[PDB]
Protein backbone atom coordinates (compact mmCIF):
# COMPACT_ATOMS: atom_id res chain seq x y z
CA UNK A 1 0.00 0.00 0.00
CA UNK A 2 1.14 3.66 -0.24
CA UNK A 3 -0.08 4.25 3.54
CA UNK A 4 1.89 2.31 5.92
CA UNK A 5 -0.08 0.87 8.87
CA UNK A 6 -0.54 4.06 11.58
CA UNK A 7 1.55 4.59 14.34
CA UNK A 8 0.98 1.91 17.43
CA UNK A 9 -1.24 2.92 19.81
CA UNK A 10 -0.74 0.21 22.32
CA UNK A 11 2.17 -1.78 22.72
CA UNK A 12 2.50 -4.15 25.81
CA UNK A 13 6.20 -4.97 25.96
CA UNK A 14 6.56 -0.95 26.60
CA UNK A 15 5.48 -0.11 30.14
CA UNK A 16 2.64 2.56 30.73
CA UNK A 17 2.14 5.79 33.03
CA UNK A 18 -0.21 8.17 34.20
CA UNK A 19 1.06 11.67 35.30
CA UNK A 20 -0.69 14.75 36.22
CA UNK A 21 1.44 16.21 33.15
CA UNK A 22 0.04 13.92 30.96
CA UNK A 23 -3.65 14.34 32.26
CA UNK A 24 -3.25 17.88 31.72
CA UNK A 25 -1.83 17.11 28.30
CA UNK A 26 -4.87 15.16 27.01
CA UNK A 27 -7.19 17.40 28.82
CA UNK A 28 -5.67 20.76 28.65
CA UNK A 29 -3.53 20.90 25.71
CA UNK A 30 -4.67 18.24 23.31
CA UNK A 31 -8.49 18.79 23.31
CA UNK A 32 -7.75 22.52 22.53
CA UNK A 33 -5.31 22.38 19.89
CA UNK A 34 -7.77 20.34 18.40
CA UNK A 35 -11.10 22.82 18.32
CA UNK A 36 -8.31 24.97 16.71
CA UNK A 37 -9.25 26.52 12.61
CA UNK A 38 -6.40 24.68 12.02
CA UNK A 39 -6.36 20.80 13.26
CA UNK A 40 -8.08 19.22 10.94
CA UNK A 41 -5.20 18.46 8.85
CA UNK A 42 -3.87 16.87 11.83
CA UNK A 43 -6.87 15.13 13.45
CA UNK A 44 -5.46 11.78 11.46
CA UNK A 45 -2.61 10.26 10.12
CA UNK A 46 -1.85 11.39 6.62
CA UNK A 47 -3.97 9.10 3.89
CA UNK A 48 -1.73 9.19 0.81
CA UNK A 49 -4.02 7.54 -1.22
CA UNK A 50 -7.12 9.88 -0.31
CA UNK A 51 -5.17 13.18 -0.25
CA UNK A 52 -3.06 12.15 -3.33
CA UNK A 53 0.22 12.24 -1.95
CA UNK A 54 1.69 9.19 -3.09
CA UNK A 55 5.51 10.42 -1.80
CA UNK A 56 4.19 11.26 1.88
CA UNK A 57 5.99 8.49 2.95
CA UNK A 58 8.55 7.94 0.65
CA UNK A 59 9.94 11.17 2.15
CA UNK A 60 8.26 11.14 6.19
CA UNK A 61 9.78 8.08 8.19
CA UNK A 62 8.13 8.95 11.71
CA UNK A 63 4.89 9.95 10.82
CA UNK A 64 3.01 11.60 13.81
CA UNK A 65 -0.82 13.19 14.19
CA UNK A 66 -2.75 14.30 16.93
CA UNK A 67 -5.51 11.52 16.54
CA UNK A 68 -2.54 9.04 17.10
CA UNK A 69 -1.49 11.18 20.15
CA UNK A 70 -5.20 11.32 21.74
CA UNK A 71 -5.09 7.93 21.28
CA UNK A 72 -1.78 7.01 23.26
CA UNK A 73 -3.21 9.12 25.87
CA UNK A 74 -6.04 7.74 26.29
CA UNK A 75 -4.35 4.48 26.46
CA UNK A 76 -1.69 5.45 28.89
CA UNK A 77 1.01 4.95 26.39
CA UNK A 78 3.39 7.43 27.72
CA UNK A 79 6.00 6.88 30.09
CA UNK A 80 5.57 10.78 30.43
CA UNK A 81 4.96 14.45 29.08
CA UNK A 82 8.58 14.82 27.58
CA UNK A 83 7.93 11.47 25.67
CA UNK A 84 4.02 13.20 24.40
CA UNK A 85 5.92 16.43 23.79
CA UNK A 86 8.17 14.62 21.59
CA UNK A 87 4.99 13.44 19.44
CA UNK A 88 3.57 16.96 18.95
CA UNK A 89 7.04 18.43 17.86
CA UNK A 90 7.58 15.35 15.10
CA UNK A 91 4.54 16.50 13.54
CA UNK A 92 4.86 19.62 13.21
CA UNK A 93 8.78 19.37 12.19
CA UNK A 94 6.95 16.69 9.27
CA UNK A 95 4.89 19.10 8.18
CA UNK A 96 7.96 21.41 7.61
CA UNK A 97 9.96 18.94 5.95
CA UNK A 98 7.47 16.99 3.76
CA UNK A 99 6.28 20.90 2.42
CA UNK A 100 7.87 24.36 2.14
CA UNK A 101 8.21 27.90 3.87
CA UNK A 102 4.92 29.93 2.90
CA UNK A 103 2.53 27.29 2.23
CA UNK A 104 -0.79 27.15 3.43
CA UNK A 105 -0.35 23.64 5.01
CA UNK A 106 3.16 25.09 7.13
CA UNK A 107 1.31 28.38 8.03
CA UNK A 108 -1.41 26.16 9.81
CA UNK A 109 1.02 24.11 11.60
CA UNK A 110 3.28 27.38 12.51
CA UNK A 111 -0.05 28.82 14.16
CA UNK A 112 -0.84 25.20 16.06
CA UNK A 113 2.86 25.09 16.99
CA UNK A 114 2.70 29.00 19.11
CA UNK A 115 -0.42 27.85 20.60
CA UNK A 116 1.06 24.56 21.74
CA UNK A 117 4.15 25.98 23.10
CA UNK A 118 2.00 28.41 24.61
CA UNK A 119 0.33 25.70 26.34
CA UNK A 120 3.55 23.55 27.53
CA UNK A 121 5.14 26.34 28.67
CA UNK A 122 3.72 25.85 32.41
CA UNK A 123 2.30 22.23 32.87
CA UNK A 124 0.99 21.06 36.81
CA UNK A 125 3.38 20.15 39.15
O1 LIG B 1 -6.05 15.94 6.30
C1 LIG B 1 -6.83 16.30 5.42
N1 LIG B 1 -6.40 16.96 4.30
C2 LIG B 1 -4.98 17.37 3.94
C3 LIG B 1 -3.92 17.19 4.73
C4 LIG B 1 -2.64 17.61 4.31
C5 LIG B 1 -1.47 17.42 5.20
C6 LIG B 1 -1.63 16.94 6.54
S1 LIG B 1 -0.07 16.92 7.21
C7 LIG B 1 0.73 17.56 5.75
O2 LIG B 1 1.88 17.77 5.64
N2 LIG B 1 -0.20 17.75 4.83
C8 LIG B 1 -2.50 18.20 3.16
C9 LIG B 1 -3.61 18.38 2.33
S2 LIG B 1 -3.47 19.23 0.70
O3 LIG B 1 -2.65 18.53 -0.16
O4 LIG B 1 -4.79 19.23 0.00
N3 LIG B 1 -2.86 20.71 0.98
C10 LIG B 1 -3.77 21.61 1.66
C11 LIG B 1 -3.82 21.41 3.14
C12 LIG B 1 -3.93 22.79 3.84
C13 LIG B 1 -3.46 23.80 2.86
C14 LIG B 1 -3.28 23.04 1.46
C15 LIG B 1 -4.84 17.98 2.73
C16 LIG B 1 -8.32 16.04 5.49
C17 LIG B 1 -8.57 15.87 7.03
C18 LIG B 1 -8.38 14.62 6.13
Amino acid sequence: SMNPPPPETSNPNKPKRQTNQLQYLLRVVLKTLWKHQFAWPFQQPVDAVKLNLPDYYKIIKTPMDMGTIKKRLENNYYWNAQECIQDFNTMFTNCYIYNKPGDDIVLMAEALEKLFLQKINELPT
